[PDB]
C-alpha cells in the first residue's frame, strides 16, 4: 500500500523536528547502541516481509472479516482468529501508576568525570571510562497517563542505572524538597491534590478546595507549594529543568566511612520555564508538548544532557545547620554546601514501543547498590515500602524484574521461584539455602571494596518506639522565605500570580483567607500582593507577624532562581518564520544560515498548507498554518520581507505576533514586515526585544540570537497588560 | 556443604528407578535435544559459581538475617532484601486449572510414518523426515493440583505440537467419549462431580450424592460413567492408557476436500490398569505415583511411546451410522472404522522446573493449523470459547503465549499490542492494517497447499437460531451396552464393583435406586449385580426393560476391553526381590540377568535398611524394607532361596506376599521360598500364577516373565476373598 | 425431581454422623446465631421458588442447550447466556494460600471467665458477659488445597475474633515453637519442605531429600522437627490437639503496664493422635477425614471447645 | 475480567440488578454472595431443581432467541450489499 517514492518511511539519520515522521528508536538510530539496548534484542520483533499470524503462529488469510453462516449471517463461536484478536485488544490496559502516571522516557548512558572511590565504593562511580546504560522517565505528578504535559505541577525525573553490581534507581523530582515530612501522610496529601472524589475534577491542577484546605492545615507543605506556584511548576522542556533526589542518603567507601549526600541533576541546556498563560493554553493546543519535544530533540541529535552533582556533608556535621538534614521539606542551600560535579548523563535514543518500555518500567528508590545507603528521613523510609508493593498490581506480579525494560544487565541468581508470568526457567536442583545438593550455590558474598555483598551501614539507633514527629522538623517558614527572596522581581511577581490564580478557584472563601494567613508568616510583601488580588485585607496582627529567621545567616541564595544568573543555551530551541507568497530569499538565506550555526531549528508557517515559492523560484514546503502551530510552541518569531500585503491583514498572522509578544518572546521583523509593529504598539525608534532592520542579515540574526540566549524579554512585562491577547 | 565424595549429584546418564536422586531434565540428560528445548535455552537460569543476588542484581552478604536495630531489636522497614524475598514468596501461587488441575508433563517429539498430503495439508504430517517437538501433559480431572494420582477418574492427555505452521494442541482424554453433549452443561456436570459446595468434600472422587444425582437425571452421561467405573478409571501409569480427541474434527487437503477424523493415541507399552484396592491404597502410600512413574521412566531411558492414529470417515458417509458422528457421547467402533496408524510420539525429557513448564503450560483444542478444521459437535463448539477465556485469569492476561513453554517455535507477527506482562517489543511503525506506513506488513497470506493462510472449510449451515438438542443425540443406552458386552467377565465384575462402591457412598437411598433403574436400561445382569450389592431389588417392570439395540449390527467390539486382546509388554516394569541373610547368589544372578535382559527393574527388599551378604560373600545393598516399599508399587514379587528361616516367620514379608497375591500380581518362589505358600493358602500341586521350583532358574524366569507380560493373574480372582489383607 | 417422601432434605436438628446428608450451616442449624453470622445475612442468597437467571437478572428458558444455527449447527457468538455461564466457570479459581492451603473452618463464639482489665485493656477480655463471635480455620502446612488431611505435618489453628474494637486474628499452630528463628529464612524452609522444584513431588510429606538437607544444616529446626516426628504430627481430629501463638506478645493495661504473654488453646475434648500406619492409610481411604470429622461433630452438636 | 478483576463484576454495587438473580454459578475472585443452595448444578433433585428455568411467555417468561432462518456456507466474507 506504500507510495512509489519510499517517502512513507523516515530517514534513519538525525533530522530536525518536522522534517521526517517520528519513528521507533531502533529504526531511527539503528547505530546508536549501549549494553542495555543491545540486551533488549531478544524481545524486539520486526515485521517487514513477515506473514500476519495468530499469537500461536497460524497464518491468517482474511484479516478483514469474522467467520459467519452466510455473508449476512451470525458470527460463529468457532472463529478463534477473531476471538484471539479481540481478547488481546480487550485486555490491553494495565493500571496506570498511582502518581506520576503521565510521563515520557528515553535511553542513554552515564559516566563519571573521575573515580569517586575515596567517598563511595559504588561500582558505577568507580571509573571515568566505565559507561553505565540508563533509562530515564520524566513525569508530572497529579494527572492520569492521558492528562496534559504543560500543567502547573511538580515534575518527576527517575533514572534507572543498569550497573555491573545491580540496578540503581535514582527517583527524584525537579524541586529540591517535597510537600510533606512523613510517608504516613502521603495518601492524605496525594488525595488532597488529586481530582476530588465525588466528581473526579480537576485533572492535572492544584487549583481546587481540597488541595488548598490541606496546605492551609499543614504548613510543612508551604516550601514545595512556593516552588510549584513559581515558574518552576511550568518548565519549558524536560531538558531545561533541574532534578534532585530530595533526601539525604549515604555514600559508603571501601573503608566503611559514611558521608551524607544529596543528589542533583544540572541541565546542561540551562534552566527555562514557560509563563502561565502560555503553559495553560499549551495544555489545550498540544497536551503532548513535553513528550514531543523530548522525542524530537533526541531524533534531531539535541540529546538531553545532565550533570550529576553531589552535596556532601561529613557525618560529624549532621547537626550543624539550623534545619534537620533528614527533613525532606528543607533544602541545603548551595551557598552553604556546594554541588560537587560528578558525571554526565546523555539521553540519545528513544524507545521502540511506549507501552512495553515506558509504561511498564518500574523505578524504586530502594533499588540501591553497595557504596550507597539510606538515612532515617521519614518520607524516604516509607517510600521503601511502597514502590515494591505497588508493582504487584500495576505489573501483575512479583516477576516484574523479568519485564525486558526492568531486567538487570548484570548477573541475577537466587532461590526465589514461581509467581505469575514466570519467565526464568531455573535449573538449580536447590530452591533453598543452605543446601548441600548444589553445593550451596548461588552463594552469599561477604562485603568488601568491590564486587562485595550489600551490608547496611551500622548506624546507631537509640530511642523508644514512638509515632512522633522530630521537634527539629517543626519549622515551616524560613525556607519558603529564602526561596522567595532569592527570586528576581519578575519571578516573584509570577509566584504571586500563581498563588492568586489557584486560590481564586477555591470556592470556600475561608480557605483562601487561611492560606493568605500562612503567607503572612513567610513574607509580608508576598502576603499583601496575594491578598490584594483576592480582595482580602490583612489584619493588624497579620501585618505584624515577625518574619522567620534567615537560614544560617543567608538572606538569599541565587542558585534557587531560574534566571538570576544567566545560563541560556539556544541549541535545540525553535523559531517560527512567518512566510508570505513572495518571500525574499535573501532574508531566508541569512536567517537559516545563522540559525543553523547555533543548532536552532525553524518552522515555516503560512495561511494554508502545501507550498509557497520564494522570489527566486525556491519551493518552500509549509510545516503548519499560523493557527495550527501557534507561537506557544516556538521560542521566537521571525517575519522575513517579501510580499507583506499577503499577510499584513491576516488576523491569524497578527494574532501570532500579539501572542508571542504577550508571552515575552523575541520577535524579529525585516523590511516591510516592520509594518506589524502596529499590532503590538512598538515605538518607531524601537523596543528592546523587537529586532528590526531593512533586511535580515548578520547583525539582525546576532541580535535575535542574543535575545534567545536570554530566553524571554522580561523588560517587556510592564507593557503586556495593555495588549488584548 | 556438598559431601567430599560427590555423592550429592545424580549421574547425568540413564539410570533405573531409585538408583540416583531425580534431577531437572537438562542436568540429567543434557545431550537430549529438540527444536523446542533448544529455543527455551535463552530463559534457562544456572546457578553454579554465581553470587546470590536480589532480583535487581545486588549481591547479598547475609541471607540468614533481617536488618534490625540491635541483634534482639525490631526489624527495619528499610530491609529491602528481606521485603523483596518475602514479596516474591507471598505471590508464588497462580490459580490452578478449573479442571485437570492435577497433571504431569514431559518434552518429546513426533514423526509421521509417511506423508499424508493426500488427506491433509497439515505441514507436520507432510514428510516422514519432518520432526515436530511436543510437550504432553497427562492429568486427572476432578482433584486439585495437590490431589492424588491413582484416584478413579477420567484422565487428560494433552499434546502441544510446535509445528512450522503454528501450535497445534490435541487436547484429549483416555476414554473415547465424554459425559455430556452440549458445552452449556459443562459447569453443571463439573460442579456435580467436584467437591460439594457447602463443605468441599470429597477430593478426587465421584463417590458422593451430587455426582450420582446428576447422572441419574442425565442419562447421556452413562456411557462415560461405564468407562470411569471400569478399570479404565485406574490406569497403571500414563504409559499404559489409550488417548482419544473424542470429537469428530476434519482433515482438509490441498484440493479442499474435507474428511471426518477422530484422533487416537495407542500406547506402544500396551494397555494396563490397577485393581481398585491397590489404586486406593496407593493414593495413601504414594499420591504422586503416576507423576513419579512418568519421571522415572524417562530418567531410565524407558521413554513413553504412543502411536497417533486416525479413524477416517468420508463426508458422504456422515449419516451412515446408528449414532450421530457429532455426538461426543458416542464412540466409533473400530470394527466399523479402523484406526489408521499415522506416526509415533516419544517422550524423552523431563522439564527443568515444574511450575514454569508444567503448571504455566496452556493447551486449547481451538489451536489448530491449516489442514485441520472443526465440526459442529456442540461440546467441541463450546470448548473453543473456554480455553482462551480461562487463561486471562489463570496466566495473568492475554500474553500467556509469551510464557516460554507456550511460545511457538515458528514465526509469529501481528498488530496486537500491550496487555499485562508484555514481553515482545514491537518495532513496526504500524499497529493496524491496512497500513501504507509499513507497506502493509505483516501481510495476510492466501490459502494454499503449503505455508498458506487459514481459511475455514465452507460447510453448509441451514436452520433457525435454536437452543435445541438434535433428536439424533437422544439415544443413551446402546453405547453403554456395547462397552459392557465387549468387556471380559473379570472386567465386568470390576465395573459392577466400581458402581457398587461409588453408590455405597451416596447418602440418599433414592439416588442409588434411580441409578440402578438407569442400569436396567443398559443391561439386566449388570443392573441385578449392582442392585444386589446395594440391598435393592429390581421391580417386575425393571426386570422386563427391553435391552437397547446393537450398534450397526455389533454385539461387542474387543478393542473396548483392556485385556481381551493381549498387548502386554514388560519393559520398564518393576519386581520386588524379597532378600534373606543368606541368599542363594546363584538365584540372584539368574534372576537379575533375566530381568536385565527384558528391561525389567528390580528392587531389593529386606526387613531393615543397610545391607546383606549372600551365600558366596557378595554384599547386597537394600533399596528399602518390606514395610517401607509395599507391593503396591511393584508388578511382581520374587522370593529367592537361601535362609528362608530368616524371614519365613516375618509378619512384614508374609503381608508383602498376601497383598501382592490379593492384587493379582505374579509371584515366584524358589527352593525353601516355597514355605511361603502357607501364608497365602496355596496347595502343594501348585497354582496357576504362582511360579515354583528348587532353584531360581532353568525356566523359572521365562515362566515368571510370561506371567508379567499378561499383567495380572485373572484366574486367581475366585480365591482372593479367603485371605484377610 | 425431589423424591415424594421428602427424604432429599436433611432435618434442621442435630443428628449423629451418617444419619442425614450434611448441609450448609444456616439450613442445618438456622437458629444457631451470633452477631457475625447475623451480619452475613445481607449477602446470603437462597434459591427455593426463584427463577433461574443470568447474573444480570435475565430469566433463562433453556439451561440445557447452546444457541446454534439449526439443531446440529454451529454455536452462535450471540449466545450471551452460554458465555456468561462459561465465563464465570472459567474464572472460578483463585490462588491457594502459599502455605496452609489445606484447611477446614467453622463459626463459633468466645467468652472470657472473668474480666482481665488488671492486665489488658483489650475490650473482648474486659467482661465475662462479653461474647465475641469467632471464625476458626484449622489447616496442614505443606500440601495444596487438594491434599489429604491426615498427613504427618504441623497444623495451623487460626482464630478471627470479631471484637467491638477491631478484628484480632490469633494465628497459631498445634506445637509451641516454630522450625526457624528469623522470618528472612521462611522462603528457604518452606521451599525445602514443599514438593521439590523439578518434578513437584512429594505432596504433603516432609519425607524427601530437600527437607532433611535443610534440617541437617540448620539445627535451630530440630525442636519443631521433634514435634512433627512425634504423634503430635498426626492428630486424631482438630478437636483433640493443642494450639499455641508461639511468639511472645504483650498485654497492655490501662495504666500502660506491659506483661509478656504466650497464647494457648487447650482442647476440652483432650489430646489424642492417630498412629502412623492408621494416619497414612486414612490419607488413601479418606483424604478429607479431618474436614469431615469437624463438620459432622458440629452437625451432631459435639461442638469443638477450647479454653 | 481484567478491568474489574473477575467474573463477579455484577456484584459491584452500581452494577447489581435491582430484580432477583439466582443461578448455579459459584466462586470467582471477590465473591460476595454466600449461596445457601444445597445444589450448585441442574438438573438436581437435592433442592427440587431450584432455581428453575422459566418458559418464555407474555410477561415474566424466560429468554428465548427469535428463530431467524440462517442459511449459507461458513465464510469470512463481507456482504456485497455493504460495498
Ligand atoms: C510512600 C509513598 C510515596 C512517597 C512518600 C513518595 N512516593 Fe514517589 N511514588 C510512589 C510512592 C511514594 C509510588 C506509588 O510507589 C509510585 C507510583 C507507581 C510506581 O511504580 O511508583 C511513585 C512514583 C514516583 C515517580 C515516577 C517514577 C516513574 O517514572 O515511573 C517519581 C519520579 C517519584 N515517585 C518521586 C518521588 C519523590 C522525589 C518523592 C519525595 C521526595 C516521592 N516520590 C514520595
Ligand atoms: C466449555 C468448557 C469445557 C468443555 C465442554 C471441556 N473442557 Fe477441557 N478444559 C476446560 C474447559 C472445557 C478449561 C476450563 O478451559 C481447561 C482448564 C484450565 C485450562 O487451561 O483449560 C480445560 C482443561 C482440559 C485438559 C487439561 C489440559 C492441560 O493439561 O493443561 C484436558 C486434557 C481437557 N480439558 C480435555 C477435555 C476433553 C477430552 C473434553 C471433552 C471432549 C473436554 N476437555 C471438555
Ligand atoms: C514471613 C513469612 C511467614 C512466617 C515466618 C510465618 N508465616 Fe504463617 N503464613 C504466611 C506467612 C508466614 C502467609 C504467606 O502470609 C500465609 C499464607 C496465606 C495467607 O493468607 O497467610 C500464612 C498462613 C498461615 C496460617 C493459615 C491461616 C489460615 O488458615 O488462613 C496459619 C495458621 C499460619 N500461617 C501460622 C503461622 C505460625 C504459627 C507461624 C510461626 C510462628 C507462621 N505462620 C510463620
Amino acid at each position: 500500500l506504500a507510495p512509489e517514492d519510499g517517502s512513507h518511511r523516515p530517514a534513519a539519520e538525525p533530522t530536525p523536528p518536522g522534517a521526517q515522521p517520528t519513528a521507533p528508536g531502533s529504526l531511527k538510530a539503528p547505530d546508536t547502541r549501549n549494553e542495555k539496548l543491545n540486551s533488549l534484542e531478544d524481545v524486539r520483533k520486526g515485521s517487514e516481509n513477515y506473514a500476519l499470524t495468530t499469537n500461536q503462529g497460524v497464518r491468517i488469510a482474511d484479516d478483514q472479516n469474522s467467520l459467519r453462516a452466510g455473508s449476512r449471517g451470525p458470527t460463529l463461536l468457532e472463529d478463534f482468529i477473531l476471538r484471539e484478536k479481540i481478547t488481546h485488544f480487550d485486555h490491553e490496559r494495565i493500571p496506570e501508576r498511582i502518581v506520576h502516571a503521565r510521563g515520557s522516557a528515553a535511553h542513554g548512558y552515564f559516566q563519571p568525570y573521575k573515580s569517586l572511590s575515596d567517598i563511595t565504593k559504588a561500582d558505577f562511580l568507580s571509573d571515568p571510562n566505565k559507561i553505565t546504560p540508563v533509562f530515564v522517565r520524566f513525569s508530572t505528578v497529579q494527572g492520569g497517563a492521558g492528562s496534559a504535559d504543560t500543567v502547573r505541577d511538580i515534575r518527576g525525573f527517575a533514572t534507572k542505572f543498569y550497573t555491573e553490581e545491580g540496578i540503581f534507581d535514582l527517583v527524584g523530582n525537579n524541586t529540591p524538597i517535597f510537600f510533606i515530612q512523613d510517608a504516613h501522610k502521603f495518601p492524605d496529601f496525594v488525595h488532597a491534590v488529586k481530582p476530588e472524589p465525588h466528581w473526579a475534577i480537576p485533572q492535572g491542577q492544584s487549583a481546587h478546595d481540597t488541595f488548598w484546605d490541606y496546605v492551609s492545615l499543614q504548613p510543612e507543605t508551604l516550601h514545595n507549594v512556593m516552588w510549584a506556584m513559581s515558574d518552576r511548576g511550568i518548565p519549558r522542556s524536560y531538558r531545561t529543568m533541574e532534578g534532585f533526589g530530595i533526601h539525604t542518603f549515604r555514600l559508603i567507601n571501601a573503608e566503611g566511612k559514611a558521608t551524607f549526600v544529596r543528589f542533583h541533576w544540572k541541565p546542561l541546556a540551562g534552566k527555562a520555564s514557560l509563563v502561565w498563560d502560555e503553559a495553560q493554553k499549551l495544555t489545550g493546543r498540544d497536551p503532548d508538548f513535553h513528550r514531543r519535544e523530548l522525542w524530537e530533540a533526541i531524533e534531531a541529535g539535541d540529546f538531553p544532557e545532565y550533570e550529576l552533582g553531589f552535596q556532601l556533608i561529613p557525618e560529624e556535621d549532621e547537626f550543624k545547620f539550623d534545619f534537620d538534614l533528614l527533613d525532606p521539606t528543607k533544602l541545603i542551600p548551595e551557598e552553604l554546601v556546594p554541588v560537587q560535579r560528578v558525571g554526565k548523563m546523555v539521553l540519545n535514543r528513544n524507545p521502540d514501543n511506549f507501552f512495553a518500555e515506558n509504561e511498564q518500567a518500574a523505578f524504586h528508590p530502594g533499588h540501591i547498590v553497595p557504596g550507597l545507603d539510606f538515612t532515617n528521613d521519614p518520607l524516604l523510609q516509607g517510600r521503601l515500602f511502597s514502590y515494591t508493593d505497588t508493582q504487584i498490581s500495576r505489573l501483575g506480579g512479583p516477576n516484574f524484574h523479568e519485564i525486558p525494560i526492568n531486567r538487570p544487565t548484570c548477573p541475577y541468581h537466587n532461590f526465589q521461584r514461581d509467581g505469575m508470568h514466570r519467565m526464568g526457567i531455573d535449573t538449580n536442583p536447590a530452591n533453598y539455602e543452605p543446601n548441600s545438593i548444589n553445593d550451596n550455590w548461588p552463594r552469599e558474598t561477604p562485603p568488601g571494596p568491590k564486587r562485595g555483598g550489600f551490608e547496611s551501614y551500622q548506624e546507631r539507633v537509640e530511642g523508644n518506639k514512638v509515632r512522633e514527629r522530630s521537634p527539629s522538623f517543626g519549622e515551616y517558614y524560613s525556607h519558603p522565605r529564602l526561596f522567595w527572596l532569592s527570586q528576581t522581581p519578575f519571578e516573584q511577581r509570577h509566584i504571586v500570580d500563581g498563588f492568586s490564580f489557584d486560590l481564586s478557584k477555591v470556592v470556600r472563601p475561608y480557605i483562601r483567607e487561611r492560606v493568605v494567613d500562612q503567607l503572612a508568616h513567610i513574607d509580608l510583601t508576598l502576603a499583601q500582593a496575594v491578598a490584594k488580588n483576592l480582595g482580602i485585607e490583612l489584619t493588624d496582627d497579620q501585618l505584624n507577624i515577625t518574619p522567620p529567621p534567615d537560614v544560617n545567616g543567608l538572606k538569599k541564595d541565587p542558585s534557587l532562581s531560574l534566571y538570576a544568573i544567566p545560563d541560556g543555551d539556544v541549541k535545540g530551541r525553535v523559531v517560527a518564520i512567518l512566510l508570505n507568497d513572495e518571500v525574499r530569499s535573501a532574508d531566508l538565506l541569512a536567517i537559516l544560515k545563522a540559525l543553523k550555526a547555533k543548532g536552532v531549528h525553524a518552522k515555516l508557517l503560512y495561511s494554508r498548507m502545501g507550498e509557497v515559492t520564494a522570489d527566486d523560484g525556491t519551493v518552500l514546503p509549509i510545516a503548519a498554518t499560523f493557527a495550527g502551530a501557534p507561537s506557544l510552541t516556538v521560542d521566537a518569531v521571525i517575519v522575513p520581507c517579501g510580499n507583506i500585503a499577503d499577510i499584513a491583514d491576516n488576523g491569524d498572522a497578527n494574532y501570532y505576533l500579539m501572542e508571542a509578544y504577550k508571552h515575552l518572546k523575541p520577535i524579529a521583523l525585516a523590511g516591510d514586515a516592520r509594518k506589524f509593529k502596529a499590532t503590538i504598539k512598538i515605538a518607531d525608534q524601537g523596543e528592546e526585544g523587537i529586532v528590526e532592520a531593512d533586511s535580515a542579515d548578520g547583525s539582525f540574526m546576532d541580535e535575535l540570537l542574543t535575545l534567545m540566549a536570554a530566553h524571554r524579554v522580561w523588560s517587556r512585562i510592564p507593557k503586556i497588560d495593555k495588549i488584548p491577547a
